[PDB]
């Protein structure tokens, strides 16, 4: 194996630790979530991990957008971490659960002013006429929040994904990559982690 | 705008271009695929853009893995392009083809040797007991072929994705980030691309 933890969370906790300590890695915490419809046709965008420990990985967004209007429909999701400079990946799966309102309020208002108006001010996804709109309405409502607080939009907020698989992937330059998937549930190549998990070694 | 080209694909090669000039981008052509059932799991892993143009994007794998199989069902899937140090990602969605088994065949020989046998001591995704077990196989494999040409597997080939949306997204530090989306098809903000493409601006 190779492992810190078989716990997978905690073994993510160690190579997320790894990844914010190289220099060369920008925003460690920046991930694809891929997300789909009922009908399977799926999406996938970048964002950042805010968050993440026994219950799971939490992100926030507006419920409006693409992502938000598939998780609600349909609650399963997908994520990919990839830190080139370390030659790792890490993929999960899992259900995904609408954050508690009063949570996300909280967390909204820990953000910076200019986060906060940034959020009202972008109907995140919804056309827009060009550049300049966007600036001059970020303007007009640092106008409105002048010391006052902004509002968390009732559209937006957070999500936790609830792992059922953890794959960590390590890169080999003989191209045997390591790979070793967690997922939560015994053959002889199958083995028991910590509390649910169990783990094997799946071929690159 | 501040765009190269009304042909996403060739804004995509734009964007290529500067990408592989970056000295702090490792592969270029690294890209998250998202794929799912036609229930509706979705899935993600990064794999290596091999070729793209006028009839889209191109990658290959093993078709009895999971992202194999999910395409094989329900033959439609996302891309993202994410280039940190240049604070850019692309989007792409649409459908897939399996290739001409010629075209893999022909591709598939045009590797290095070390690339090949991985391909067939590797039934990618499938159960394996540890490390030595991969590099002993691949050693009686490199035995086998000893001046002798690796045939293709039949589980091996590769897939074309033909798009139909492009999202190009430019970070800014202020947060209002440039989104450009390109989709194939007028209101006042939607513009005429090349060919049948229409684009518009997105609020971040
Ligand atoms: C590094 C990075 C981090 C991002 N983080 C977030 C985020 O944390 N929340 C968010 O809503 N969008 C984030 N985005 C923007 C998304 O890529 C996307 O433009 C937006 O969320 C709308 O996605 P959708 O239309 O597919 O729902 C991020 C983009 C980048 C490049
Ligand atoms: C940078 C990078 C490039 C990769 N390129 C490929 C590839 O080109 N083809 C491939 O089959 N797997 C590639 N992989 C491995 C995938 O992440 C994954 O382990 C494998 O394809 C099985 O995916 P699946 O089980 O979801 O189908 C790559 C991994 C990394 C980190």
């Amino acid at each position: 194996t190779h492992l810190t933890s078989l716990d997978p969370v905690k073994q993510f906790a160690a190579w997320f630790e790894e990844a914010v300590q190289c220099p060369d890695i920008g925003e460690a915490n920046a991930m694809c979530l891929a997300t789909c419809t009922r009908d399977g046709k799926p999406s996938a965008r970048m964002l950042l991990l805010k968050g993440f420990g026994k219950d799971g990985f939490r992100f926030f967004t507006n419920f409006e957008s693409q992502k938000g209007k598939e998780l609600d429909s349909n609650p399963f999701a997908s994520l990919v971490f990839y830190w080139e400079p370390l030659n790792r990946q890490v993929r999960v799966e899992g259900p995904v659960k609408k954050l508690p309102e009063e949570e996300a309020e909280c967390y909204f208002h820990s953000r910076p002013k200019s986060s906060q108006i940034g959020a009202v001010v972008s109907h995140q996804s919804s056309v827009i006429p060009d550049r300049e709109y966007l600036r001059k309405k970020n303007e007009e409502l640092e106008q409105l929040y002048q010391d006052q607080e902004v509002p968390k939009p009732k559209s937006w907020g957070g999500y936790v994904l609830y792992p059922q698989v953890m794959e960590f992937w390590q890169g080999q330059t003989n191209r045997l990559h390591d790979r070793i998937v967690f997922r939560r549930g015994l053959g002889p190549m199958t083995h028991r982690g910590e509390e649910d998990w169990l783990y094997e070694r799946l071929a690159p």
